[PDB]
């Protein structure tokens, strides 16, 4: 729908993973943190291409489709909350429901036929772990566990993250956090050095196609997702070399992180542990438009008591949040950067040469491809 | 010829004002104010998509398209007029009659077979009440009363006004104007509690449609539009209330004002009165390409002679201009640019919600769709 | 490939210099000086549309494509050359050979079957008269002196010059340079007033349009040229008249400047003597993409030693340089930009009305669609 089929029939294998320019229709994605929104200070963001409102009321998150059923004019152009549960367009002052979206009143023609019969789109959101996600898709929203990677909702899970917006497609930038080779960009890292982290340069695989990934389509809370298990086997290169000649050594720490890595739908790495042994890092790549998305990051630590919360929450700010958010996966944000202009024409895709340590990224794009809740299109956006 | 014709298909009450992306061929247009334009200072202004170079000689307007038959440069880059009668092109000196566009001379090769022999398009001009028309059309243009509203044109109707370049297409521009129910976005304008005026939230209608509106198809002189009359049978909402309370109140002055309204091909508003009991709107929405138009507004006032034109000429200047035409219709101009998201991909004429306040509206795309001189296409702005 | 048949078939004669928008495959092109790459620093630019890297290795320049064979990241993002004899993909380590592409290893996985079986595109790199040229083609290349104007690379010729990107098509820089009535943008130049150069307004033709120009297919290595031979029977416009009122003169000189006026395949004009009668000027119009060109001047002056070599950089650097490189082609480049609308869509191409002096434009357009050796499409950018 979003691509050429020229290009989609030369992909077989994952073809509507290449559609899937604006994303997944049909799932949770976290747009923003808990303590970013106050009651009755709505915030405006575009999620798959589409414009939102989101409202705090008697403390509830309530979303509205940021654009009038009238004209199309973005609501938040003006914000007119008159009433504690409506919001009144600033045009022609059509009235809608936080609730239900129902065109409830017309100031400007109170007696107006479509007054009760039209209803603006709505989207279920949800606060958990002090992240706002929104269900971008039609009717009953499945549980958010389903679009969860595994113990980010565990009741003693700490989260705490960051977000910014990128100008890379979102699947650049998944393929680039569960990439088992990427961490080549990462060696002359200030976390590697600082932290003493254990860090090959890359590595030569082992046993067969199967061994490389770990499907999870088995989740009794329906996850999907693909476990990376390239190490499990693999040998680690710890010195690259050129012509025999070693040019250059990994870092040989005595801290283990990254034993495991996994992607779920629909696209949010886990890394554990990362980046300490007594932690795990939880990232989504959240659509924004074809162009753009959300860096999500969070940091997860289990907590008992809440002055292991008030420590945690310490460290986040003195060591992890600037030395790993920031000093380690900044090169990340460079890295998806620079795939751009090969995707850019949706060309990238067919011209690629991958070599084995892809399997993971092949296997994420079968399992995105078959086990997707929908195809967001320009007919989502527009009609 | 401008729009798919899958759109086209789907506004079928409507279709060629849909087309009309660049605006009606073979009408006047007002571009710019006399007193802009001095005697021998030629002035580039684009028109309908087109470069246009206008110029005074003997006090008299002469316009030639702003593109040399040679090589295709607008002439504007470097103006060199070395006689009263002609232009010469800067790049080879091909020089034109600014009276009839006939390519007389060409200073760097007198013996062309070329000299005499081509004709630079030219567009008849004139000016009235101290502003500019162009007639952007083909063959001998009709009367200028033709494309101007009602009274404009009266021997003793004092024009005054301000243009300004706005980025959006012409037609919201004309909408937004034509708009009973967008007086809303104007109701807490500095005009409307300083000039102490009677304006409600929204002229909401009364009864069938085939009366919220007089069709003017019948004019002595030519004359296209629609008059707005959704009240007289209607009503004013001064009472915003959304769940049955009293959330917003009109404006409570004594001035009873945009007691007519009336829009009129090529594309001007006639308010009337407006903004003051004894004066007129007259206001044109001049397509300079898809994206963009020439707000050209004028206030009209009645003047016996030139002791009431030097009094209305200072309220002009020191109230009427700061006021109305700014702090009043500077609401307007972010309004339009509000609806160009939703607009711009020609989808906004087919998603759409319109409610009965539009009755008029529908009526002017009609009126438009059927009288127009002809749709500018890129044909006539290229080949 | 690159423009709509609609327009080829109306440009019969010269449809693939229409096409070549990209410009022409298989000729040697100038990107910069010498002096401007040095050992082991390797730099980026944009050649034909393609993305390369030229490096210096034991005084010897390589040029690989700026683009990994894996996910087509640019290399230069951030260059890492481990060895002498390779440079390593920033991301995933995939390490080539300068010298022939190869894929000769990849840290971060040794045992990769892509080793020793994929190859980065090459282009042969040499320098002459301190300018580096890059053969933007496929298989072996001819000698440079093919694609090189007549005496450029004389023994005793002196080159000195000047690079920067212009934005408009590299083909309006070339007919700009070999219009022979162009000189009209000069008749105001210090150049010609301070320097005392003979500069008429233009030419009338003398006689036989055939007898216009000179082509040139049938020289010792190969070089395909056109010479402007409108000077030979043309009589000079000294006073240009309109309605046979004299309006402007040409510029009377002792130093008779541009006897000959010659264009050669790929698109290198040549202008002797100039801008003194010791001296030639050699300029390249290089296209980068659709839009953009190196505008590369360079100026000729037979040096029989050393304080001679010296003593004309002194020259150069206080006159030649500003007065005649910037003062004088800055009209040149003003000239390019100002036809970049209208031939933008290609409608240019068709829509143009050429005059007599255009003969050795048209001679061109020929020459160019007779001999290039291959059309630049976006197949060879993109694949
Ligand atoms: C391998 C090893 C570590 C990481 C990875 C792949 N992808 C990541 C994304 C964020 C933080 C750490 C990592
Ligand atoms: C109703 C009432 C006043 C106005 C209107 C609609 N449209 C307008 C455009 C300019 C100035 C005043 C008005
Ligand atoms: S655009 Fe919102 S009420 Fe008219
Ligand atoms: S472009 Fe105007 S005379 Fe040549
Ligand atoms: S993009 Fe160059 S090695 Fe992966
Ligand atoms: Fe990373
Ligand atoms: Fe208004
Ligand atoms: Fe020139
Ligand atoms: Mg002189």
């Amino acid at each position: 729908a979003n691509v050429d089929e020229a290009i989609l029939k030369r992909v077989k294998g994952w073809a509507p993973y290449v559609d899937a320019k604006l994303g997944f229709r049909n799932h949770w994605y976290p747009v923003m943190f808990s303590k970013e929104i106050n009651e009755g200070e709505p915030k405006t963001l575009k999620l798959l291409g589409e414009n939102l409102l989101v409202n705090r009321i008697d403390g509830k998150l309530y979303c509205l489709k940021d654009r009038c059923l009238h004209r199309g004019v973005q609501l938040s152009v003006k914000v007119e909350c008159k009433t504690k549960s409506t919001i009144t367009c600033w045009y022609h002052a059509w009235t809608y429901r936080w609730e239900d979206g129902v065109l409830c009143d017309i100031l400007t023609n109170p007696t107006s036929a479509q007054i009760g019969r039209q209803k603006l789109k709505t989207y279920p959101v949800q606060e958990a772990k002090g992240c706002v996600f929104i269900y971008l898709g039609d009717g009953d929203p499945p549980p958010l566990a389903r679009d969860t990677p595994p113990n980010f909702l565990d009741d003693d899970m700490e989260i705490l993250g960051k977000n910014q917006i990128i100008k890379s497609n979102w699947r650049l930038a998944v393929e680039n956090g569960f990439d088992p080779s990427h961490i080549y960009i990462h060696k002359d890292s200030i976390l590697v050095k600082d932290n003493d982290l254990a860090l090959p340069l890359g590595f030569a695989p082992g046993g067969d196609r199967k061994q490389q990934t770990r499907v999870v389509d088995d989740d009794v809370v329906g996850r999907k997702g693909v476990y990376d298990l390239i190490g499990e086997h693999g040998v680690p290169v710890f010195e690259g070399t050129i012509g025999g000649e070693v040019v250059r050594e990994g870092a040989y720490g005595e801290k283990i992180v990254a034993n495991d890595i996994s992607i779920w739908l629909p696209g949010v790495l886990k890394v554990n542990p990362f980046p300490n042994p007594d932690m795990m890092q939880f990232e989504w790549y959240v659509p924004i438009d074809e162009n753009t998305h959300y860096y999500f990051q969070t940091l997860g630590k289990p907590c008992a008591n809440d002055e292991e919360r008030k420590k945690y929450e310490q460290e986040f700010e003195s060591k992890w949040k600037p030395m790993a958010l920031e000093g380690f996966n900044n090169d990340d944000i460079w890295a998806r950067e620079a795939m751009v202009d090969f995707y850019a024409d949706d060309k990238g895709w067919v011209n690629e040469i991958l070599f084995e340590s892809d399997e993971a990224i092949v296997a994420w794009r079968k399992l995105a491809s078959e086990h997707n809740q929908g195809i967001q299109t320009q007919a989502h956006v527009s009609g």
